[PDB]
């Protein structure tokens, strides 16, 4: 994995866009290109090595590192976090079923890559919309890993944590595999389809959500959701990791559903005035899906 050595003189820092845990992410410029830089010593060696080994369109690009001061240099995500597109400050952008399905397809392709690496696979173990970034007018999605928490107080048991998207076996303290990322992906699918924060009904501190998920609570089912999308979604939620699909299988299934979801290449340009009403209604609209389905199967 080749990598550019960067003299800190060449960087011109523009703004700060994330301060949590083990560094401060910042917008900057470098040889024309807009870049994102994370300033910090220990695990940096492992991350820098991993972040150079990866080469996939749906995982964020590493241009290189500056060894003094010790910081990563990567492509800037103009579109920002998916979380911020979904639930950020107003005005939030309008999006479609096709966008929602494409973002989950793209995320799954990135994760399938991570799980297929050799000799050992990379397990992300922290997939959630804050670590999913958007580019190309919101059309393209790239996985990253900010790693938002460490201290139990002002991180892991709060809104800057990740218990809503976490697999039971991880927070349970049991052994886990790459199937933990499949659970997370299942939750993200529900999230983009509904534009609801998962387990916002429960809330409180994170241990309340962990308690509910450990007993078997899942996000509510979605009204009028196609059965194949509901099958794939609810399988990823499975308590037993053995019953969850592989990311390889998800990529195949999703790749073929996109036939019934044209228009994902349309960039995010229209505004939205979003307000929230057993089951729950989707934000996106599945009417054209059923229409195109009927034509193929009829
Ligand atoms: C809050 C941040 C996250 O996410 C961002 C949020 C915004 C944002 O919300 N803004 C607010 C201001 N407005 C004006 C624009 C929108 C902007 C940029 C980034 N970040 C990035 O562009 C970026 C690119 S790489 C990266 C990053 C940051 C920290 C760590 C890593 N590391 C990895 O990706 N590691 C890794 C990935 C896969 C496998 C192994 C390691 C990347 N961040």
């Amino acid at each position: 994995g080749p990598l550019h050595m960067i003299d800190y003189k060449e960087i011109e820092v523009e703004e700060v866009v994330g301060r949590g845990a083990f560094g401060v992410v910042c917008k900057a410029k470098w040889r024309a290109k807009d870049v994102a830089i994370k300033q910090i010593r220990k695990a940096f060696i492992v991350e820098l090595r991993q972040l150079s080994r990866v080469n996939h369109p749906n995982i964020v690009k590493l241009y290189g590192a500056c060894l003094n001061p010790v910081c990563l240099v990567m492509e800037y995500a103009e579109g920002g976090s998916l979380y911020n597109v979904l639930h950020g400050a107003e005005p939030l952008p309008y999006y479609t079923a096709a966008h929602a399905m494409s973002w989950c397809l793209q995320c799954s392709q990135g994760v399938a890559y991570l799980h297929s690496m050799q000799p050992k696979a990379l397990i992300h173990r922290d997939l959630k919309p804050p670590n999913l970034l958007l580019v190309a007018g919101g059309t393209v999605l790239k996985i990253c890993d900010f790693g938002t928490a460490c201290d139990i107080q002002t991180h892991m048991t709060n809104n800057k944590g990740s218990a809503a998207w976490m697999a039971p076996e991880v927070f349970e303290g049991s052994n886990y595999s790459e199937k933990c990322d499949v659970f997370s992906w299942g939750i993200i699918l529900w999230e983009v389809i509904t534009r609801r924060k998962p387990f916002d009904e429960i809330g409180g501190p994170a241990f309340r959500i962990m308690w509910a998920v450990h007993n078997g609570t899942r996000p509510p089912l979605i009204k009028n959701l196609p059965k194949p999308i509901e099958s794939l979604m609810t399988r990823c939620w499975s308590k037993d990791p053995s019953q969850r699909p592989s990311m390889e299988e998800i990529v195949k299934i999703m790749t073929h559903l996109m036939r019934y979801f044209p228009g994902a290449d349309e960039p995010l340009q229209y505004p939205c005035q979003h307000s929230l009403p057993g089951r729950v209604e989707p934000y996106v609209d599945f009417a054209e899906f059923y229409r195109l389905w009927s034509v193929d199967h009829g």
